[PDB]
This record gives structure tokens, sequence and C-alpha cells, in this order.
């Protein structure tokens, strides 16, 4: 594409004013004929920046300047007030008519759903050498959490589901090896990989190498996901058009309205919580006629999560409802008094306005017209690491950043509804911080969000809508092995795991069709309970570890499970010792970074 005639008009003007990148031709001859071949490379790889960011290399420096001016002024709103469209969603354990009425209405809702998986980021500070989506929600199963989004979809908006997986450099070939190893098929599956920018040395927008001499790259964060769901393109075969050329532009979002899709959803890697507040998030977005819909819950004044607000940036400027992220609140919140009069604390403890779980909701229908307009650009920030409190230095080179809830501020009050939905802070189970940093949290009162505390959370989940349509499970508080040099607790037991056959939608509408008479049904507190296929159990008393399987195919007829009495030695949890010596050590990274390994002692079996 790049002619020799081309290189030499970019590096000429990455010499200009304003720009000033003559570092990177330091010792270079004066013609492109002249170069070598890494030379070439380098300006080839700027060239093709055009291609992949907007304006190419020259405008990605120039919009360097006005963020790193702008990080450099402190932070001020006009304006900062709780956000007019706030609905209390009602409890998850609890089977009211509403709670009824809003997950029926969702589940329809359900088969008329694009979902996306933001599905780039590494999170390496877990102690997990591989991705985030590979983790799995529960070891007693091991299901990933790309199993489970994936399932959980195609159960609830069948096969031919719409998804969109958007992944790295860092994510990619391990996302689709992962795809293939667990034989899923996914028709209308979309895997969009997001690239990599250049990185500034410096507060002057210097472009910076790494230690081989080629410019450094790093994430652009997740707002990239729009941008590459408005330049995707899919085929016209079956869908209303049906052209004998291969040359089909259509795009993915023209697809998806042609077909009848009226919802949008944005997920994250490690949040399992999310099949649970969706639901609820759709039927209120319908009630509520909301455009765009935040997932939020109660918010500790320190937590790691961004505040939905309604917020003008300066005097001029009309209200806007949008996400605040934590460090900026917090600038904020530190500050002299003599400023408006929203920052004084809330009895209970918690921050005056809801916190963001990034679970967007979006109708489809705005979100296509607000992509179409934008190109699916978002406004974009830069936070630099400095070495000193002086600042005046880079500890690691920084980069341009963006947010996939920064969308929000293209929605006028005006034209559109932007509101947020309040769920229990129960609901909220990401996989973000390793045993280290769980502990040092734990010791401030906070919360730890670690694989021991996500994979505790699902269990305790499931028996939680379980008790709700009646299922009399009897079992302490108390917890059951200490992880992190017993700094702190979680119990697991019992273990109760039902697959996508099994409990459907997850419902308590759909768990109670497994459970139609839940006061025969007796599982001590010790026992473990796993369910693959259509199986519906009317009578049980459990002893110990069973595992059903009916019928891999929804449409199959069910196996019933009737007086069943099953007893055993069952399972087990233990602590990882510290003196692990690690010779013939079954240990993975998926047990050291939860703390606790299961021993499945054993397990009966009911076939057919
Ligand atoms: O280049 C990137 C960066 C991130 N991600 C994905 O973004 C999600 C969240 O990233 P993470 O580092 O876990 O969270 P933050 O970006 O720090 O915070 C987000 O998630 C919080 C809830 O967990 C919200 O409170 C914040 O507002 C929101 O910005 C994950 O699925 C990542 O894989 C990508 O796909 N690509
Ligand atoms: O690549 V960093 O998020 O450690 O600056
Ligand atoms: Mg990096």
């Amino acid at each position: 594409n790049p002619s020799n005639s081309n290189l030499q008009a970019l590096r000429e003007e990455l010499c200009t004013p304003g720009l000033d990148q003559g570092h990177l031709f330091e010792g270079w001859p004066e013609t492109v004929d002249e170069c070598n071949e890494r030379q070439i490379a380098l300006l080839t790889d700027l060239y093709m920046f055009s291609n992949m960011y907007p304006g190419g290399v020259a405008q990605y420096i120039r919009n360097g300047h006005e963020l790193l001016a702008r990080e450099s002024e402190e932070v001020d709103f006009a304006a900062l007030e709780m956000p007019p469209l706030i609905f209390e969603a009602p409890s998850l354990h609890r089977r009211t008519a509403e709670r009824t009425a809003l997950e029926n209405a969702g589940t329809a809702m359900l088969c008329k759903t694009v979902f996306v998986l933001v599905a780039g980021g590494l999170g390496e500070r877990l102690g997990y050498s591989s991705i985030k989506v590979s983790l799995p929600v529960e070891t007693a199963t091991n299901t990933t959490y790309l199993a489970y989004y994936l399932r959980w979809a195609q159960r609830v908006g069948g096969k031919e589901v719409p998804f969109v997986i958007m992944t790295s450099d860092d994510t990619h070939d391990r996302t689709l090896q992962l795809l293939r190893e667990l034989q899923l098929e996914v028709p209308n599956l979309h895997v969009l990989k997001q690239g990599q920018v250049f990185c500034f040395a410096d507060s002057a927008a210097h472009l910076a190498l790494d230690e081989t001499g080629k410019l450094l790259r790093k994430p652009h964060g997740h707002g990239d996901v729009h941008s590459l769901i408005y330049n995707a393109t899919v085929k016209r075969d079956v869908v209303p058009d049906s052209g004998d050329g291969t040359a089909t532009a259509q795009p993915l979002v023209n697809d998806w309205l042609a077909a009848g899709y009226e919802s949008i959803v944005f997920i994250q890697d490690t949040n399992a919580g999310a099949t649970i507040t969706i639901p609820i998030s759709l039927a209120l977005s319908a009630e509520h006629s909301l455009d765009m819909n935040f997932t939020c819950i109660p918010r500790v004044p320190k937590e790691p999560i961004g505040l939905l607000c309604r917020t003008k940036k300066n005097s001029g400027d009309p209200w806007l409802v949008a996400n605040v992220e934590y460090n900026v609140f917090a600038e904020v919140s530190r500050a002299l008094n003599k400023d408006g009069g929203d920052e004084v604390s809330d009895p209970t403890g918690f921050s005056p306005f809801p916190g963001s779980v990034n679970t967007l909701v979006f109708k489809l229908s705005s979100y296509v017209d607000r992509l179409r307009e934008s190109h699916g650009i978002v406004p974009e920030f830069i936070n630099p690491k400095y070495s000193d409190e002086t600042r005046r230095s880079f500890k690691k080179p920084a980069r341009i950043e963006s947010l996939m809830q920064d969308i929000a501020l293209l929605f006028s009050e005006d034209d559109y509804r932007v509101g947020g939905t309040v769920f229990e802070r129960f609901s909220y189970q990401p996989v973000k911080n390793s045993l280290e940093e769980a502990a040092g949290l734990v010791a401030q009162g906070n919360g730890a969000y670690c694989a021991a505390t996500g994979e505790a959370a699902f269990y305790e989940l499931q028996r939680r809508r379980l008790k709700a349509i009646g299922l009399p499970l009897f079992y302490s508080s108390q917890p059951e092995v200490t992880v992190a040099k017993d700094a702190f607790g979680v119990r697991l037991f019992p273990i109760i795991v039902l697959d996508t056959v099994c409990a459907s939608s997850g419902s308590l509408d759909d768990l109670a069709r497994v459970f139609p008479t839940p006061e025969k049904v007796h599982i001590d507190q010790h026992s473990t309970l796993i369910v693959e296929g259509r199986v519906i159990i009317e009578s049980l008393e459990l002893y110990g570890a069973l595992t059903i399987r009916g019928p891999t195919d929804s449409m199959a007829l069910p196996h019933v499970v009737r007086n069943a009495v099953v007893r055993n030695a069952g399972w087990s949890v233990h602590a990882i010792l510290s003196l692990c010596a690690g010779r013939d050590s079954r240990l993975s990274e998926v047990d050291r970074i939860r703390g606790f390994v299961l021993k499945k002692t054993a397990m009966a079996v009911m076939d057919c």
C-alpha cells in the first residue's frame, strides 16, 4: 500500500514543529531509497497507523498534546448530582410478583438481544499467566467464563444468537484455541481484535521505542469495541439480501436490526453476576424507556469502581448522565470547601452516587444511531504514572486510553433517556485481585474480589436462588477454609451446579421446573449436586456427592428422579499449605490463585 515516496513525506511531516519526532531518525540517511530494512519497517509501522488510528500517527501525537495538557490541570465539574433516572432492582433471592414479572419480561427480551464481551485485558496482576476467560467460574465443574457466557447466550437466544468478543494481541490466539478445545459451535460469533497504540516516552509526546529499537505499543482500553463493531461486516446469503457476489459490505449492526434484534448488552470478562442482572435490566429499560442503562451497585467510598452521576463539565454545558471513574472522583472529593454541597457522606456508609459495574444495556436502534454519527469514536484520556511527586518524568511510557462506557456522553438529555439500575452488591462478583492484594484489602475492611471469593460467591448465588423457590437448604455461614496466611475464610458447600440445559435461563420459574416439589428434596450442607442435561428432581435425600446426567438436547424428554437416596464420602476442601514443596505437584496457577483445592473423593452418577 505505501510507496517509498509517501514514506519520505511522512518522515518529513513528523519532523515539523508540533510533532518533533526527529529522535526516531537519528543517524538515518537523507533519502528513503538509502534506508535499511528496519528503518523502512518503522516508517511502515507509522504509515499504517493512519489506517488503524484516526488521522494516523500525526493525529495521535496532536491528541497526546491536548490530553497531556488536560491531565496537568486539576479536574473540575460545574455540577455533580444524582442522575434523574434511577430505579431500584428487587432482590434476586425473593420470589416477589415484581421479581417474577421483571424476570419473565426480561427473559422474552433476551430472545432479541445482541451480546458483546470485552476480553482484551491481561490482568497478570492476578498471578494467572493465561487469559481471564479461561479462568473457571468454579472448580467443581471447571466451566470457563468463556463457556459460561456463550452457553447462557445460546440457551436464551438460541444457537444462532449474535455474539461479539473483543480480543487483543495478548488474548486473540488463546481465545480462538479455547473456543476450538471446548468444541463450542456459535454460527453468529464475531471475534474482533483491537489494535495496540503507540506510547509517549515523555510529556512532549515523543514516541517511545523498545529495547530492540521498535515502537512500543500498549492497549487503547475497552473503548475500541464501538469502532470495531462500526467497521465490522458480514456477508449476505440467508439474510434479507442474497446477492451472487461475495463483495458484501453489510455492516454487522444492519444484519442485527434487519433480523429483528432490539437490544445490545456489553459485559466484562470475569463477572458471573451479569446472567442475573441482565434480564431485570432489560425489563426496566422497556418499562422506563431507557436508551442506555448502567448496571449499578451501592458503592463504598474507596471502591475501584466508577460512579454514575449527572454531570456538567462547564457552566454552559447541558446535563449529561455519565460515569465518573474512581480516580477522578477521589480528586474531586479531596478538595477545599466553598464548592457545591453534594459531597457530605451518607448515614449508611455508601457513596452519594451509585457504583457502575460496567454491564451496559442499550436499546439497539438508539445505539446504532449514535454509533453511525460518531463512527464508534469515544472521547479519550491519558493517565501517565510519574516517577516522583514532582512529576516531569514517566516511570513507564504512557499511551492514550478510552472507556466503552464513555459512549454515554454522546447521548444528550434532549434526545435520549440514560439511567441506572441498582442491584445488590452480592450480584457483582468479579475476579480482579490476587490473594496478596486480597489480604491487604480485607485488612482495611474492603472487598477481596479474588478467585476464592468469586468461586464462593457463585456457590452461594445458586443456593440463594434455589432457596427463593422453596428448596430447604440448611447450612452454616461459618467458613470451611482459610486463605492468604489465614487473613480471611470462605465456605463452598453445599455445592449445587446446574448446566444451561437443566436450569435454562436461570430464572426462578426455570429453576422451579427442575424442583417442582422442592419440600421433598433434602441436600445436606456437606453435599455436592452436579446436574447436566434435561433433569427433573422431584424427591432426593443426598449425603455426599452426586452427578445426574440427562439428555444433552433441550427438546428431548426429561430424566425424572424420584425417591432417590444417595450416601457417600462426597467431597472436601483444604487449604494449600505454605510449605508447598512443588515436587510432583499437580497444583496449577488455577489452584494457587484461590488458595484451596477441592478433594473429589467420592461421586455417585445417575445416567439415562
Ligand atoms: O484494552 C482493553 C482493556 C480492558 N478490556 C476489558 O475491559 C474489562 C474491564 O477491565 P478491568 O481492568 O477489569 O476494569 P477497569 O477498566 O479498570 O474498570 C471497568 O470495570 C469496572 C467494574 O469492574 C467499572 O467500575 C469501571 O467503570 C470500568 O472502567 C475486561 O473485560 C477487560 O478484558 C479490554 O477488553 N481491552
Ligand atoms: O502497561 V501498564 O498498564 O503497567 O503502564
Ligand atoms: Mg503493558
